């Protein structure tokens, strides 16, 4: 209505339900919007992120639209702290999701959670976003068992230099491919292997990635040509998979439509 934009919500329209605990950028909430749609309120922390750069990338991340991607509402940015407002997914963070032993995964269940994860990235490649952390940690669950791909593209509006830089505490080294850790040169590339290590992290049932390494050992590891090696739950095919995310040549890397056909493969020979 009168006094916002399209990529605004008016946070009166939102009934507030349930805590779900701190996320990733700030305090998230379960609420319905006006009344009857479920929705996920993620409030965002004064001081933590550069907000007008945000809202300006809000306004794109609108017009993104998959069924695989979790899809962004809007936005409250009248008051502080500012709200995202997006699809709420009721089982929450995949590598949560992944630690309960309680679920007895079938190894059916694990490739379609890959799958699901490669056709949203298939489709953000298609429109040239860069997911940029992509991670079991930055996926979410539906109550069907749908995983999404979340946070697509946030961390370029984090303002605690502990999380940007490779040289940063908090920085994603165990999903980062050598040119990222050596030279910081992000591209489709670092994302295709963002995937292997979450194929990985799929296939392992949550375990970290390189879990008896520091972050400084993981990146000599990798820097040395050495990788990751088979979860056992993964099939020779399926760890070859994974492993091609992992070549030293970037451009020696699949496309995430080529992830795609491969995952289908499996899906069929596996059956
Ligand atoms: C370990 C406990 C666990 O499960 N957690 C930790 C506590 C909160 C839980 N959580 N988070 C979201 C959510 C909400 C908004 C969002 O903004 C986007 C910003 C950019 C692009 C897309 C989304 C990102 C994630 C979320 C949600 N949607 N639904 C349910 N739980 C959620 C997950």
């Amino acid at each position: 209505g009168l006094g916002y934009g399209s990529w605004e919500i008016d946070p009166k329209d939102l009934t507030f339900l349930k805590e779900l605990g701190t996320g990733q950028f700030g305090v998230v909430k379960y609420g319905k919007w006006r009344g009857q749609y479920d929705v996920a309120i993620k409030m965002i922390k004064e001081g933590s992120m550069s907000e007008d750069e945000f809202i300006e990338e809000a306004k794109v991340m609108m017009n993104l639209s998959h069924e695989k991607l979790v899809q962004l509402y809007g936005v409250c940015t009248k008051q502080r702290p500012i709200f995202i407002i997006t699809e709420y997914m009721a089982n929450g963070c995949l590598l949560n999701y992944l630690r309960e032993m309680r679920h007895r995964f079938q190894t059916q269940q694990l490739l379609e959670m890959c799958k699901d994860v490669c056709e949203a990235m298939e489709y953000l490649e298609s429109k040239q976003f860069l997911h940029r952390d992509l991670a079991a940690r930055n996926c979410l669950v539906n109550d069907q068992g749908v995983v999404k791909v979340s946070d697509f593209g946030l961390s370029r509006y984090v303002l605690d230099d502990e999380y940007t830089s490779s040289v940063g505490s908090k920085f994603p080294v165990r999903w980062s491919p050598p040119e990222v850790l050596m030279y910081s040169k992000f591209s489709s590339k670092s994302d295709i292997w963002a995937f292997g290590v979450l194929m990985w992290e799929i296939y392992s049932l949550g375990k970290m990635p390189y879990e008896r390494f520091t972050n400084s050992e993981t990146a000599e590891h990798i820097a040395q040509g050495l990788r990751l090696y088979r979860p056992h739950l993964a099939s020779e095919k399926v760890y070859t998979i994974m492993y091609s995310c992992w070549h030293e040549k970037a451009d020696e890397r699949p496309t995430f439509k080529i992830l795609l056909s491969n995952i289908l493969d499996v899906m069929d020979e596996e059956s």
